[PDB]
């Protein structure tokens, strides 16, 4: 008698048995890491902008300084 | 007779039947996965000190030419 089922914990994977409840569940976890992963790579690039934009004005400042010479 | 298990590729999960074959699986690729974590979080933190770096300059330039006023 399949009892040991219901021991697990009901927001676990391993509960739904199979067929369309899978596939929502597959699609919904997926969806929620694949937003989070958009979302490190925008914090990144955000980053990665700010610190070529700074660099590029600290070699135009040098350049104006080193015009001097 | 089990038989649609010979028909699931050789390097998929599935394919581990139970016990300590599973707990190795488990193993090698949460600690892959927890390497590939660290190593953008050193990548990420990386950028942010150097953008760090270039922004407390420009605090420091923007002062001395300040001072001056
Ligand atoms: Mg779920
Ligand atoms: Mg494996």
């Amino acid at each position: 008698l399949e009892l040991q089922g219901l021991g697990v914990d009901v927001y676990d994977q391993d509960v739904l048995e199979q067929g369309v409840l899978q596939q929502v569940d597959n699609a919904i976890h997926e969806a929620s890491r694949a937003s989070q992963l958009v979302d490190v790579e925008k914090e990144y690039r955000s980053v990665l902008d700010d610190l070529t934009s700074c660099t590029t004005s600290l070699r135009q400042i040098n350049k104006i300084i080193e015009q001097l010479s």
